[PDB]
């Protein structure tokens, strides 16, 4: 190697996390690393929520390179909201560093009960500037301007529970991570890491669908009506009030996602997308396919897809690369 | 009986619905009758959206009493968004009826998957005027200002699946529904049906807590910090990123909720917030409790609560009245 590797820890085969620093001193945080968004936020010390009370908090008066701003910003996701103000300081990943504009968080109730339940401290976006709030040029794009990295690109090799850890690599592609050919798909918009793919599952086919590839989503997301058509030939239990379903993890009538383009064929078997709930019953699983409508019919290939597919995110080449991940490092 | 009833139909143990009709012909619909909002809306015959396929729709043309208006609106719900424009025409509930301004919806896409998954057509608000978009007097206030019922008040007797249907009554109180004394709590505000009660659960006590009585909230809603302290040592399982809490139905460690004031004490014991999930696993139950945070600490006493307690909603005397519902009519 000769690149910047940031190690990834598994949560349960559902999420993954990875650490970075802020400020010139230590000040360590646990992050959701998120191609899904394009802001960095961090829990402040001025924060008196029940939530922050369990987290590693951030101290702006104990870092020599702080730089006040205090502009109020509401940061919203599909899963919730988070509030506070802007600030600037030295963000440090792997062993690379830069001055950066990030968000200091004072309200977290919009993201509960998930925040207090989970081990992460904050969320480090990895999208494009048009997706950012307050036009912040992505870290990786800036580490190229400061000729700190070879390429304006980053790479995701995700951990599997009883096999290996994973890495986020900045600057270049490493062969150790994948086996087989990489396939590059072009972005249809410089917003989300979004590419165009025929999605089909048994008979249900959706040609030329928007596909956002998102490190900070624990499910596969599916147009709301698409899920209904799929549900029609399954035999799963509905969870009374919620849009969630339960199956045996060995139900053979479970579908494989097939996404195809001019360049590649990527499939996602049940054994990657199911969410194991051993502690509720033996061999019992959440379907972990979620109904979610956008303006455009859209599929979020999230964590489960990324557990099987090693992926390259290329700013220079406006593209996403996709290959089979190595079963073992 | 002296006042008008509307029969309440049990929606698969989950929700309940009632029928009201719109226009000078009948044109019936199925509404969620809902103390937590204060607009009436009904899907248009002019509707373009997929959701509307399975629904009763409203035809201006077929009704003499229609009155053009057409100001664009957007109704917003913790659970989604629904869009259209206003119209005035003849709302009828049971068989009291009045010219009433309401929303003709034409886009339901922000209301999925709930709208296609459920079998209601509209929502009928029963909260207060300030809750409404466009400053609309509640139906039951107008019905009274126009002298069609004795008191500006409505009552709720929820169905129980295996046992009885339910009734929304308008204008009077009916002895046949409750048992023992009514007790009345002034609202703390004329917005939601919101009173102040002391919430006590384990050794966790929240004092002077805002409580919303919401016949359209399928669960009981607790502050996220309170609910997180609450689960703590009970043998419950929060499924990692879901509001999905599972236990043994006999978990003899499960607390009774206890709300109190000068006048009364309201308990809701495990048998009231537990939904049987036999199909998932033998002897298993889920806790019908959400963790939600408003700007001020709040509880929402939704359907679970109202399944135990007959509730009286009095605009005249600005209060909620609570007495134990009859086991069987
Ligand atoms: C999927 C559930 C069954 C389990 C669960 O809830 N998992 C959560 C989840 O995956 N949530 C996803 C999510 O919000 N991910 C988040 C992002 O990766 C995507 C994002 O929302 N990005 C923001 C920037 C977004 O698009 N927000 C938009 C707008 O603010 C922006 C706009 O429209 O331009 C939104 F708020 F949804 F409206 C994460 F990671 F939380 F930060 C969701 C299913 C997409 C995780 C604990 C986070
Ligand atoms: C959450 C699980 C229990 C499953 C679930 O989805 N349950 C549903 C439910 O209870 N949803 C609740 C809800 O949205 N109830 C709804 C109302 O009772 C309250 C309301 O949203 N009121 C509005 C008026 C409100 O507070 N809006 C505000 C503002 O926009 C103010 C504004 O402009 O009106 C909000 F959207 F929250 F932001 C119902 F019925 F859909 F109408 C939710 C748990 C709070 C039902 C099975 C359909």
């Amino acid at each position: 190697s000769s690149n910047d590797n940031i190690e990834l820890v598994d949560f349960q085969n559902i999420m993954f996390y990875g650490d970075a620093e802020v400020g010139d001193n230590q000040q360590p945080f646990t992050f959701i690393l998120d191609t899904g968004s394009a802001n960095l936020w961090v829990p402040s010390v001025k924060c008196t929520t029940a939530g922050c009370l369990t987290k590693h908090l951030y101290d702006s008066s104990k870092s020599r390179t702080y730089e006040k701003d205090g502009t109020k910003v509401e940061m919203n996701y599909v899963s919730g909201t988070v509030s506070g103000f802007f600030s600037k300081d030295l963000v440090t990943v792997g062993n690379l560093s830069l001055p950066y504009k990030f968000i200091e968080v004072i309200d977290t109730n919009g993201f509960e009960p998930t925040y207090t339940a989970s081990t992460f401290d904050g969320i480090l976006g990895l999208g494009w500037k048009d997706l950012s709030i307050g036009s912040v040029d992505p870290i990786v794009v800036e580490l190229k301007n400061q000729n700190k990295i070879e390429n304006a690109l980053f790479t995701f090799y995700l951990p599997v529970h009883d096999k290996h850890t994973g890495f986020l690599t900045i600057g270049g592609i490493e062969e150790r991570f994948y086996e087989g050919p990489l396939t590059y798909e072009k972005l249809n918009h410089d917003l989300y890491w979004q590419i165009t793919l025929d999605a089909h599952v048994g008979n249900i086919m959706l040609e030329k669908a928007n596909c956002i590839v998102d490190s900070g989503t624990s499910a596969i997301t599916v147009p709301t009506d698409f899920l209904n058509k799929m549900l029609q030939n399954l035999d799963v239990i509905k969870v009374p009030f919620l849009p969630f379903y339960v199956t045996l993890c060995n139900n053979s009538k479970l579908p494989t996602f097939e996404f195809t383009s001019e360049n590649g064929k990527y499939t996602l078997e049940p054994e990657y997308y199911l969410q194991h709930i051993e502690d509720v019953g033996p061999g019992l699983c959440m379907l972990n396919i979620i109904g979610l409508d956008f303006p455009v019919p859209t599929f979020i290939l999230g964590d489960p897809f990324m557990r099987k597919y090693f992926t390259v995110f290329d700013y220079d080449n406006h593209s996403v690369g996709i290959a089979l991940a190595k079963k073992n490092l």
